[PDB]
């Protein structure tokens, strides 16, 4: 696809096979979700820093779809105040910024 | 240009005339940079709401460009951890999010 920038770009997501949606946001390096379950082993990641850290839920290799195409990323599993796709996930896809 | 996203999106932008790096946050709704200085009427901007609320400064119509492109668009002039490039900014650009 091809995303203009007028709204907010949220899209349609499926995280380890649930749907989701989550905003494209080329400002984070990180994916993060809330309220999913995921699989096998994780590690404790700490993120943030902005006036303490966050301590979040760090799954490697999930599958990831958007639009179509599968992938395969690193999630994050942690309290967000909105679902983001971030850097991490979007070279996966092989998104650019362009103009 | 194309931007892939390996890398945080830094870029040089020359803001009402002054150079700065700045980051093209598509999580981002609007563009802020601190410690320049536009000239002027400004309004105060309430903005963030996480912790409580950020009192910026809201310059219209600023001449704004990046790789080349002058453009027109909303400034905020405020406390930021690096300088943001917001959707307002990239809609004047005409960027878009591709894969």
């Amino acid at each position: 696809p091809q995303i203009t920038l007028w709204k907010r770009p949220f899209v349609t997501v499926k995280v380890g096979g649930q749907l989701k949606e989550a905003l494209l946001n080329t400002g984070a390096d990180n994916t993060i979700f809330e309220d999913i379950n995921l699989p096998g082993r994780w590690k404790p990641k700490m993120v943030g820093g902005i006036g303490g850290f966050l301590k979040v839920r760090e799954y490697d290799q999930v599958p990831i779809e958007i639009a179509g195409h599968k992938v395969i990323g690193t999630v994050l599993v942690g309290p967000t105040p909105v679902n983001v796709i971030g850097r991490d996930t979007m070279t996966q896809i092989g998104a650019t910024l362009n103009f």
